[PDB]
C-alpha cells in the first residue's frame, strides 16, 4: 500500500528499510542522503515532506523533537500544504505529549486521522522488527496500522487517545532512568560496604528488588560494559522532555530531577555516549569508588 | 539440633513456633509473654538470656536494632560471661552492616561462628515459611545452619562473608523505596498528564520499565489497596540503616535520601501505617492530583 | 544620544518612559500598543524592528526569551539587513548565557558592540530607575551606555565580558531560590518543633545564617504576605535557564533541580502568582504544618 | 560565684578558662586531662559530674551529644545523683530538641532549673569570648545566667522555653549548611561558564543573593583557604541531628537531606576535616570544573 515516511536517521532507515522489505511502496524524505539499501528495495526519494503525503495513505514520521513533528506537519512545505483528507498521521518520534494532543487536533480538522506512536528499543530493535510501540490514538484507526505496526515491532499496546502514546514513552523514560540509578545506588553501596556486587544482584534478583534493569543493566555496571544501547546523550533529552511536561502540568518529580542533574555529571565526565547503563559511574565518582 | 531463640514478637515469635512445629527443642527468651502455641510445643521460656546460650548450640536473634543485638550479644545477662566455644550464633535482625563486621569477630575471638542473615518478608512470610535469607559467613558453617533456614524460608541465599548479609538486606530496601518512588513518579504523571494507569502500566509491563514492584506496588497504588504488607514505619527504619551506613562509608545516595524525606511527608499525612506502596500519596499531594 | 528601544510591555514599557523623560528621543517599537505616556514624551512608535535600528546608535531590547532576542536580532524585520556598523546593541532581558556568546560574535562581525545587561529588580525596580544590572561586554562600551544604565537602575555592575551579563544573572536567580527555599525548611522545621519563628529568625539574624533573603522573604512567610515582588512562574522561567545552561555546561546543579520541583507543587497548589517567598507553602505541604 | 563545668574539649576548656579568668569558682570535670591553664586560674579538677554539682549553684555542660548530655545528668554518678534543688543547670551542647524538652521536665522534678542553650562560633570565638548563644529557657534563670553568657559569648539570644534553643541552633546549622551549598552552585555554573567568581560574588553582593556566606565563605572558596573554622566532619554532625528530627517530627527537608549526601561526597575525597567552605569541591568534582 502507499505509505510514507519522514526522517531516515538511525531509527527511521531501518524502519522504513523493513516496511520496503514487507512489499508495501515507499516515498521517503530526509534531511540527507537516504540508504542505498532502501532505494534499492523500491523505495522513492522525493524533496519534500508535502510531497510523501500526496502520495501516501498512511504518512509515518520519525523526527527528533517536537518541533520537527511541527514543522513536517504544518511548515512551509510540510504534510498540510496539501489536502489530508481520509490520510493518516503516525508520528513515531518521542516528542511533547502536550503538543501531540494539539497537533493531532488540528491534523483532524483537516480531515486525517492521527496515531502518535513513539518507539523504545533503539537502533538495533529497529532493524530487527523488535521495537515496543506505545500508542495514542483511537481503535479503528490502530487496527488499521496495526499490520504495519507487526512489521516494525513487537510489543505494540494502544494505551487510549491521541497523546497517550508520547506520554506513555515519558513515563516509560522516567521509570528505566530511576531504576537504572536506584541500582546504582544499591550496589555502589554494597561494594564499598564490602559485599560482592555479582552476589548482591543474584540475592536480590528473588524478590520485590527485581526488575529487567537490575537484570540486564545490574550485569552490565559489574562487568562494565557499557557499550551504546542508549546513549546517555539521549535519555538526557528524553529526561528532558519529562521535566518540561512536569513543569507544564506543574507536577513535582524530585527523583527525575536528580537523575537528569546525575546525567550531567556523567556528561562532564565522558560519559554522554555511553550505554545509560555507565550512570553508575557518576554515583562511584561521588563515593570515589569503582566497583 | 538443640536450638535457642532470644527474641520473639511479631516475626521472632512464628519463627519461633516454625522451628519447634518442626520437632526441635527450643530455650526462648524475650521481653513480652511467650506466645502460648510455641509454649505448648515445646519451647521452654527460660526467664532470660545467658540461659539460652547454654543449653543450645545454635542460637537465633530476632531483636528490633543494632544496640539491642549488641546487648543481647555483650551484655550482663547476654551470651557473654557464658562459654561460646563450639557455638553458632545467628543473628536474624536487620541492624548495621559495620557493626555486623565487628560482632562478628567478637564472637569469633571467643570460639563461636557467627552468620548475620537478615530476612525479608514479614509477618506474613514468617509465619508462611517463605521468608527470604540473605547470609553473610562461612561456608560450612551457612551449609550447617541451613536446614533451619529451609523450615524459616524459601529464598535462602549465602552473598558472601560476615556483613554481607546485612549489606545485602540493606541493598535490598534501597531498590524497593527507589523502585516504588519511581512507579509514583511515572504514573501521578501519566495521570495528570491524561492517560489511564492500568494502560501505562499494562504497556510498560513488556520491555526495561518492568519490574516486580511495578506490577505488584503498581496495582497497589491504582485500587487504592494500601492495608500493610510493609508498614512506611518499617521502612523508614531500614532507610535510616542505609543512610547511617551511607554516612560512614561516605556514600553519596541522593535518591534514597529523598525517598526517606517523601516517607517523612506519608508520615506527616497518617500514612505511617499503610502499606509502602502508600509512597504514591506524597508525589499525589506534591501534585495536588491522585490516582 | 539617539536611542532605539525594541521591547515595551511589563519592564520594557517603563524603562522607555525613564530614558525619555531624561530628554532622550526614542524610537520604539513591541506587539503590544505603546503607552500613551512616552507617547506623549518623545518617543516615535516607529511600526516596527529594522526601523529604531535606523535611526538610533544605540539600541535597547527588552524581550522576553532567547528565540525573541534572536528574532530581533537576526529576523526578516529585524536588526539585520540594516547597517550595524558603529552601532551599540544592548540586550536587556535575561536569556540563555550560551546564546548571548554566539549573539554577540554576530553582531560583532556586522560591525556593532555588544552589551547583555539582565536586569533585576521586577516592574516596580523599573519605573523607580533602581533596578540592579549586571554587564558583559567591553569597558569602554560600558562606559559609553552607563549615562543611560544610571537613569534606569542604581546597581550597575560590568561583570565581564559579552555573556558574563546573563551569566551573572543565573547565578543570581539560582541563589534567591535557594536561600528562598532555605529559609523555608529552617522555619517550617523550628515551627513544627514548638519554636516561634520570629524568634528563630531574629536570633539567626546576628551570626552565619545571615542573609538578605532571611531578613525581607523571612518576613514574608511569617506575616503570610505573598502579594507579588517577583511572581513564582517568573523564577521558574529563570531556574529553566540555569537548568538549560546546567545541562549544556553539564553540571549537576541537585538544589536548584529540586527548587524547580518545589516551584512545580506550588504552581500545583495556586502560588504560580504569588511572591517567590511563597516556596514556604510547598514545604508546609510537605511537612502538614504552617507558619 | 559556684559554678561548674562538664567536658572540656576544644569548646568547654576555652569556655571554663573563659569564666575562671573572670573571678569565678569553678569545679571541672572531662573525659581525660584538664588544661593547666584552667586549673592555673582556680579551677578543681574533681572525678565525676555528681561531685560539680555537689559544689556548684549553676551547671554548664559541653558534651559531644544527646546521650552525653543523658548520661551526664541521669548516669550511675552524675548530676541528679544529688540533690538538685535550688540549682540551675545549662547545657550548651548542641543536641536533640526533643531529647532536651524531657531532660529539662525531669530536672524540673528534681528542683532544679534547666537552660539549654546551644553554641556557634567554634573554638575562636570559644577562646575570645565572641560565641554566638541562643537560649531555652524562662526568661528570669536567663536574666540570673546572662552575666555568665556574656563572658562566654557576644551575640546571646532567648528564644523561647526550653528545647526551643537546641531548636534554634538545628535551623542555623540547616541554613548554613544550604546557604554554602547555594553559593557553591552558582560560582562552580559561573566558572564553567566563563565568567569570573571573582566579580560574580561582588555583583552578587548588592541584592537578594546577599548573605554573610556569599561573604566570607563565597571568598574562601575562590581564595582556596579551607583551613578549619568548622569542619565538614562537625556539619555533617549538625545535619544529622537536624534530619534524625526530621524523621521524629515528620518534615521533608529535600535541601538538607542532599545537604548531607553532598556532605559524604567530600569526606570519600578528603574533605571530612577542612572547612565547610569547601563544600565546594563537591560540586567541582560533580561537574569535573574547578574554580
Amino acid at each position: 500500500m502507499k505509505l510514507g515516511f519522514i526522517g531516515l536517521g538511525i531509527m527511521g532507515s531501518p524502519m522504513a528499510i523493513n516496511l520496503a522489505r514487507a512489499g508495501h511502496q515507499l516515498h521517503v524524505t530526509t534531511i540527507g542522503p537516504v540508504a542505498d539499501e532502501l532505494l534499492s528495495l523500491g523505495a522513492v526519494n522525493v524533496e519534500t515532506a508535502r510531497q510523501v503525503t500526496e502520495f501516501a495513505d498512511i504518512i509515518f514520521i520519525m523526527v527528533p523533537d517536537t518541533p520537527q513533528v511541527e514543522d513536517v506537519l504544518f511548515g512551509e512545505h510540510g504534510c498540510a500544504k496539501t489536502s489530508l483528507q481520509g490520510k493518516t498521521i503516525v508520528d513515531m518520534s518521542s516528542i511533547s505529549p502536550i503538543e501531540t494532543k494539539r497537533f493531532a487536533q488540528r491534523v483532524n480538522e483537516m480531515g486525517a486521522d492521527y496515531l502518535d506512536a513513539p518507539v523504545s528499543g533503539g537502533e538495533i530493535g529497529a532493524r530487527e522488527g523488535t521495537l515496543s510501540i506505545m500508542v495514542g490514538g483511537e481503535q479503528k484507526v490502530f487496527d488499521r496500522v496495526k499490520p504495519l505496526f507487526d512489521i516494525l515491532g513487537k510489543n505494540i499496546t494502544l494505551v487510549g487517545g491521541n497523546g497517550d502514546g508520547q506520554t506513555c514513552k515519558v513515563a516509560n523514560q522516567i521509570i528505566v532512568a530511576l531504576n537504572i540509578e536506584a541500582v546504582s545506588e544499591a550496589l555502589v553501596f554494597a561494594s564499598k560496604a564490602g559485599a560482592d556486587p555479582v552476589r548482591v544482584r543474584q540475592a536480590l534478583m528473588g524478590g520485590f528488588a527485581s526488575s529487567r534493569i537490575l537484570e540486564v543493566h545490574g550485569e552490565r555496571m559489574i562487568n562494565r560494559t557499557f557499550e551504546p544501547g542508549f546513549k546517555i546523550a539521549l535519555h538526557q533529552k528524553d529526561l528532558n522532555l519529562a521535566l518540561q511536561s512536569a513543569k507544564a502540568l506543574a507536577l513535582n518529580l524530585p527523583n527525575t530531577a536528580t537523575c537528569q542533574e546525575l546525567f550531567n555529571t556523567c556528561a562532564a565526565n565522558g560519559g554522554s555516549q555511553l550505554d545509560h547503563s555507565a550512570m553508575v559511574q557518576a554515583l562511584e565518582l561521588m563515593a570515589n569508588h569503582k566497583l
